[PDB]
């Protein structure tokens, strides 16, 4: 039972652990993303403002 | 169970982290051509203007 134990948790966290490692990515990805599209539509608003 | 944790964490960020480095070229990219567009749409609208 113990090694029952080891397996499910074991084998079911890693698969969540990935995930939210891979969530990771889009959180810091988007942080930067929307960083770039505020330069984006700051010089495309603000350059067609004129 | 500790090759399964880096089995699906290392193979699933792997893909999430190219994408994310793949936007990086689009929020770098639409920086630069939205750059480019307000200078093409200045010498347009402007010129055009008289």
């Amino acid at each position: 039972a113990m090694s029952m134990a080891v397996e499910s948790t074991g084998n079911a966290k890693a698969e969540a652990e990935s995930r939210a490692e891979a969530a990771r990515i889009e959180g810091e990805g988007s942080v930067l993303q929307a960083k770039l599209k505020a330069q984006a539509l700051a010089i495309e608003t603000e350059a067609e403002l004129e």
